[PDB]
């Protein structure tokens, strides 16, 4: 079960969590109470599992997408804040954390994907996906490679199947329409029959993972990634020269990056949901809980909180990010987002590895979506 008394936190393991611990620290020294912070693997699917029984971390962090599912099954407290506080961010930043309009998670950040290149090798990065593969041909004979980047999760992909048309689900009448989805149309068939191309090609390997990209590319053996804030400080200790920028063009038309919001929900279940509320809006939502967060990891191309946000937007990988997202959209947070990514995940990793056509892919994925 979880005890009460003491704090224990999930986010994912790219973010930064030992910030968040240093967050933690300061928490107990003001309050005596303990604070755990945790970053199991495949915490998106664990978090509604042992919370479902009555267990698990009493805050569970996650980009707000998953959480309309968890508050769907009962496994959220609608949170507490009062106007005051919800003041201090960003009215679009809870709207993403309104299921049904209510509050359920507090926002704390932007993220949206960018292009990440290596200057030394790319100092004028493309601006088109359809001029990548002349530049792999002639960064090979050097052996480097034009790009790499997580292949092994759609989130990734995502932004070059929505270029020329591909969505999740439909917004009509101010709800999203689980019955009209675009994973099978043209855009999106157009966008990941390029992202093939470029496997059959030998310009990307259908095996590449989120470890195997960055790996290559903080190496300097790839002058190109695809990946999020998160992603910089990691980059920064490599000897790598690099710069973050838009995402290239399909067809003329902008990648549109599916936009997340780093959001922190409350387990229904939890013993302690004032020391969870306090420790939220009290610690890590102040100029100081984000900077140390921040620090440890890039938080995201903007954040919810208005008095840090100012100083944030000072740069440009910051504005790289925030003009990808602006090109993209806000991903839904509806119960169905869970069946959409794993119907995407499996249609892009068939295509991929050839186990299934293009077509068969997204017909299938369209089906499983939908049925
Ligand atoms: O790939 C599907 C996956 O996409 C998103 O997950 C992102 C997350 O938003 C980022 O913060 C970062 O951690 O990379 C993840 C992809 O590996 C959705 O948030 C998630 O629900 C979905 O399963």
């Amino acid at each position: 079960k979880i005890e009460e008394g003491k704090l224990v936190i999930w986010i994912n393991g790219d973010k930064g969590y030992n910030g968040l611990a240093e967050v933690g620290k300061k928490f107990e020294k003001d309050t005596g109470i303990k604070v755990t912070v945790e970053h199991p693997d495949k915490l998106e699917e664990k978090f509604p599992q042992v919370a479902a029984t009555g267990d698990g971390p009493d805050i569970i962090f996650w980009a707000h997408d998953r959480f309309g599912g968890y508050a769907q099954s009962g496994l959220l407290a609608e949170i507490t804040p009062d106007k005051a506080f919800q003041d201090k961010l960003y009215p679009f930043t809870w709207d993403a954390v309104r299921y049904n309009g209510k509050l359920i998670a507090y926002p704390i950040a932007v993220e949206a994907l960018s292009l990440i290149y290596n200057k030394d090798l790319l100092p004028n990065p493309p601006k088109t996906w359809e001029e990548i593969p002349a530049l792999d041909k002639e960064l090979k004979a050097k052996g480097k490679s034009a790009l790499m980047f997580n292949l092994q999760e759609p989130y990734f992909t995502w932004p070059l199947i929505a270029a020329d048309g591909g969505y999740a689900f439909k917004y009509e009448n101010g709800k999203y329409d689980i019955k009209d989805v675009g994973v099978d149309n043209a855009g999106a068939k157009a966008g990941l029959t390029f992202l093939v191309d470029l496997i059959k090609n030998k310009h990307m390997n259908a095996c590449t993972d989120y470890s195997i990209a960055e790996a290559a590319f903080n190496k300097g053996e790839t002058a190109m990634t695809i990946n999020g804030p998160w992603a910089w400080s990691n980059i920064d200790t490599s000897k790598v020269n690099y710069g973050v920028t838009v995402l290239p063009t399909f067809k003329g038309q902008p990648s549109k990056p599916f936009v997340g919001v780093l959001s922190a929900g409350i387990n229904a279940a939890s013993p302690n949901k004032e020391l969870a509320k306090e420790f939220l809006e009290n610690y890590l939502l102040t100029d100081e809980g984000l900077e140390a967060v921040n620090k440890d990891k890039p938080l995201g191309g903007s954040v919810a909180l208005k008095s840090y946000e100012e100083e944030l937007a000072k740069d440009c990988r910051i504005a790289a990010t925030m003009e990808n997202a602006q090109k993209g959209e806000i991903m839904p947070n509806i119960p169905q987002m869970s069946a959409f990514w794993y119907a995407v995940r499996t249609a892009v990793i068939n295509a991929a590895s050839g186990r299934q056509t293009v077509d068969e892919a997204l017909k299938d994925a369209q089906t499983r979506i939908t049925k």
